[PDB]
């Protein structure tokens, strides 16, 4: 009775234009079109419509090893007469009666639906489930798929896949779907115990491959197996202490689907981190006002620094990076040759001495702390090269902050993963994740809550444009980039905690 | 009708004596004592000898919501207590004509045996499985048990505990033993999964939940998914960059069994770090040599310090601890005053702002890398409190030495851990490790392995003795303490990349 459906999409449904795909000849979906429908483990049906194999090659167009069946009235049997095992292809009226042609049954084990028309058919019950490669770079199409909800901003979400990429796409693999010896030693299992929790991020999905989820899991496990503390600014933390996440970059470029993330400021600060800039002054009226905060009048005041020109951070972060160890005048200081550059050694290093274990960056320096706006959350990180000449990043940050920071400070190092990636000369792998006390603010819960019942979708790709006069990390500037295929959810408000 | 025997014994095999338990109260083994002698999810049959049930003061005696049989020829008649009254009593002759009580097999389940005499009995046919409590201490016993490979230097394992702890008493839990759709979901999985001799730790060993395995897993992903790389000193590794493991503390001390840790030297060189001495010839002169290798004529000469007393490490990790940012003069200079006491500014903080986020203590001073013996491997550390006043503590190594080096880490920073939490006035709950590079030489690839065949032995518990004269940091003295019920496995001797 019940059969399946593979499709391939742009966000906002679209399938094939001109008679054919739109994409560039994407090849990790191939591979997944194929190991789907030619499998019982180790023949299947695979029944398309008229002008659905018209767009096939020649020689491709006996789909191999299954049995295909086509949707036509015109055409039946020139089809073949166009030359082992391989199935003489039938022609079936409409759709309902390819199903009847089960003189088949048993001889297939399952029947596959690769066009649309012939999809909305398949709606009008069939089916169970729907095999959807979610394609996020959009391009223009005149044949589009029917009516289940998200993919743009019934049949329930079962699987998601990890996001790949081939030549510029990126684009995810989801699943919708229709709706003694070893006990003899649970006695002991069952009293060390104690078990479900449940106020989990999303249950239905089973499979939860695209790696987002390790966020929304650190959302649940916070809020779950998390404690209720006081912490400086006044208002109630629920934090575990200690956690991790790593991220792949060598596909699709970690951006946070479940929100529109704030790229734009994590790009600008990067650069402001990469520049050595004191001044958030020099932020804020590139409409980046998320430090606007921290160095304010009143502030400073209530940082023991009366001496202090409202934006001046100090000694903080990037200053610690690019000139270590000395003694900090004021934002307008030109302190080029002061203190250690860190920065610099890394990428001199990773060109030269890559099996090196000194690619670090450390923006502790114990001797400051009372002379910034404030002491660095994300403090440290090292670099890494292994076989395949590929980049990988670990950060370490004191304090994590889950509702609007981490998001936010996840890019940023992945991005930058990326930056030291490609003066270097070499393909980024994997940045990672190391938090100090990790903690969620308590008027943050009711959001977030509602932010976990919200599908991750597939991964942006991040270009460096303009790779060829871009040679060392200073080259780098704020245009030299490309958000693409990036498909958020809605913004969630949540409140800052001054 | 094979069955269970519920032992609780020392190393050596001792469990009774003078017709007691050798062992004071020992609560978490009771619980477990009670729970799985009366079970299967929805009674069962304890059988004994006469001595062993003389053992039980008599409102204990009836052991309630199981049956209770009693081999002895002595005693026939009794009434002690004699209600429901479910329970009923029964004598034997002998063990095989308790087993010949099958009436009764509908009415109980399983039939576990709980002594010596009867437990000699059991083995010379029928059995299986065997429910001990490894104790981890010896004491004075009469009454042993019979012919162990495992508690000392067939009966397979399959499962181990986890350390607990009762009244200074460390003891682990053992067994041994005799010897509706994803259908769709599968096609996908299937391809993804598509590279897939593996070695690995104990794999007869199914329930894993010692804490030890970290480490023992640890070994078997880095050689298993590492790569083959040249180091620094030439030797050659297979690395993996990014791996952790957290340590349950509050009941036992985490010192390592596979292979003897080299207890003493961590114990001294915490406090050499504590101290904050560079001279490694006071070291060299307690009989620890692990430093003296970095510091030779030659290995100065090879860090281009032309100028440095074959010893100084220079201001390495304890002067960054304890005066940051200094001039380092000489391994002599009395520094005593310079730079900033990050330590101190912990204790300091924790015993007032426990909900503080910056309590920590970073060795990674780029302003000196070129100064000392070696950039510093374990090189920062946090302290958190939750609201239970326990402390816990993330380290991050840069550079891991899994081999030799990790275990000694290992312990340093717990024993650390254990020493700030007595200081700060807190009970320890949790240590935490985070590893950048982490690699084992090539040479070590035959040794360990063969620690893989090793099993975990229940930890150590370690005390500070004299808590009450100790009210500082440094009131510790190299003797305030004792290392109880450490049973390690020989040392196997991994030699060290020069
Ligand atoms: N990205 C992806 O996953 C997919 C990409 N594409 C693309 O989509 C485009 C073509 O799709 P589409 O225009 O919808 O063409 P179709 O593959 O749906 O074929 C249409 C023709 O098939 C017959 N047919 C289809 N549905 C019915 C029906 N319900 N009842 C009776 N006959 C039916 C008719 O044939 P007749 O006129 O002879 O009577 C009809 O003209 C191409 O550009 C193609 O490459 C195609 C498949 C999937
Ligand atoms: N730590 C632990 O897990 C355990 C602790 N212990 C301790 O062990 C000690 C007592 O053990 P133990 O000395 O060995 O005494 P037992 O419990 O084995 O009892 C011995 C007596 O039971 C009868 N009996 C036992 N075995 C046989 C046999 N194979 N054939 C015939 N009769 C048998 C005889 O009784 P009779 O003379 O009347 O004919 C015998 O004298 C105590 O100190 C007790 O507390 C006891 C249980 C387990
Ligand atoms: C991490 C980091 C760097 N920082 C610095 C920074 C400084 C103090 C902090 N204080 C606290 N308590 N939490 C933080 O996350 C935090 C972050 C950020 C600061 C603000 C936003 C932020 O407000 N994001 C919002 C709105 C931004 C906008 O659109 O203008 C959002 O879109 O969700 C992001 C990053
Ligand atoms: C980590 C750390 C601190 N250190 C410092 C230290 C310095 C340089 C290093 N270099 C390398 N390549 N690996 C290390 O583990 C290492 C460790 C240690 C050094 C040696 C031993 C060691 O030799 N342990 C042996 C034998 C000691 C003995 O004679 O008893 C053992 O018993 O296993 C332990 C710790
Ligand atoms: N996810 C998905 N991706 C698609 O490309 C797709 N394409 C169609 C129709 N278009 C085409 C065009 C060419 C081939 C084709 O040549 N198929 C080969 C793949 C070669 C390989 O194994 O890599 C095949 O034999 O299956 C298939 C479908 C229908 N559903 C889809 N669904
Ligand atoms: N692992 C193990 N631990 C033991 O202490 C033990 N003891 C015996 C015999 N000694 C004793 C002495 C007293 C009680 C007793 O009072 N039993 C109570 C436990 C109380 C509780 O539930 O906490 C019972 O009702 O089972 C049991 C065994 C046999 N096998 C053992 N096996
Ligand atoms: O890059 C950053 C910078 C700041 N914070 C958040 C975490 C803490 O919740 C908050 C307050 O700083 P402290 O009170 O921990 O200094 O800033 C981050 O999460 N990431
Ligand atoms: O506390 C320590 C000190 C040293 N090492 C090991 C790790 C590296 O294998 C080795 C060499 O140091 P670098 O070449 O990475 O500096 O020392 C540790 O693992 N832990």
């Amino acid at each position: 009775k019940p059969v399946c459906l593979v499709v391939a999409m742009t966000p906002k449904r679209g399938i094939g234009i001109n008679n054919g795909l739109p994409w560039p000849h994407l090849t990790t979906d191939f591979k997944h079109f194929s190991r789907v429908t030619k499998t019982t483990p180790e023949f299947n049906a695979v029944v398309m419509g008229r002008k659905t194999w018209e767009s096939m090659p020649r020689k491709f167009r006996p789909l191999v090893d299954r049995l295909n069946i086509v949707v036509s009235s015109s055409l039946k049997e020139e089809d073949i007469a166009a030359k082992e095992g391989q199935q003489r292809v039938r022609v079936c009226a409409s759709l309902p009666a390819a199903l009847s042609l089960e003189e088949y049954k048993d001889s297939v084990d399952q029947i596959f639906v690769v066009g649309a028309g012939l999809y909305e058919a398949a709606l009008s019950g069939v089916a169970s489930h729907l095999y959807i490669t979610r394609v996020a770079r959009e391009f223009p199409c005149d044949v589009f798929f029917p009516a289940p909800g998200d993919d743009i901003l019934t049949y329930r979400p079962i699987f998601i896949s990890k996001t790949f990429s081939d030549n510029g796409v990126p684009y995810d693999f989801v699943v919708l779907e229709k709706r003694s010896s070893a006990a003899a030693i649970a006695p002991v299992l069952a009293w060390m115990d104690e078990d479900r929790e449940l106020i989990r991020a999303v249950p239905h999905v089973h499979f939860r491959g695209h790696e987002e989820f390790q966020y929304l899991d650190l959302i649940a496990d916070i809020i779950n197996n998390g404690r209720t503390m006081d912490d400086r600014t006044g208002v109630g933390v629920i934090s575990k202490f200690g956690c991790t996440m790593r991220y792949s970059l060598d596909q699709a470029f970690p951006l946070l689907t479940t929100k529109r993330v704030f790229w734009k400021g994590v790009l600008e600060e990067l650069l402001w981190f990469i520049r050595g800039d004191t001044n958030a002054n020099h932020l804020s009226e590139k409409g980046v006002k998320i430090w606007d905060k921290n160095v304010t009048r009143e502030f400073l005041d209530s940082r023991n620094l009366p001496h202090r020109e409202v934006g001046d951070i100090g000694p903080g972060y990037g200053f610690q990076w690019r000139h270590f160890g000395a003694a900090y005048k004021d934002m307008h200081t030109d302190y080029t040759g002061q203190g250690v550059d860190q920065l610099k050694n890394v990428i001199q290093m990773l060109r030269t001495n890559p099996t090196d274990r000194r690619m670090l960056m450390t923006a502790w320096n114990p001797a400051a702390l009372d002379e910034m706006a404030l002491p660095p959350c994300h403090l440290l990180c090292q670099f890494y090269v292994n076989d395949q000449k590929e980049l990988s990043c670990i950060m370490y940050q004191r304090s994590c902050d889950v509702g609007l920071g981490v998001p936010f400070n996840i890019a940023s190092y992945s991005l930058l993963t990326l930056m030291v990636a490609h003066v270097c000369n070499l393909k980024p792998k994997e940045f990672i994740h190391f938090m100090g006390n990790t903690h969620v603010y308590t008027n943050h819960v009711e959001a977030l809550k509602e932010q976990l019942r919200r599908e991750p979708r597939p991964f942006p790709i991040v270009n460096i444009l303009n790779k060829e006069r871009i040679k060392e990390i200073d080259d780098f500037t704020a245009e030299d980039f490309e958000v693409v295929g990036y498909v958020p959810h809605g913004r969630i408000q949540m409140e800052m905690a001054v």
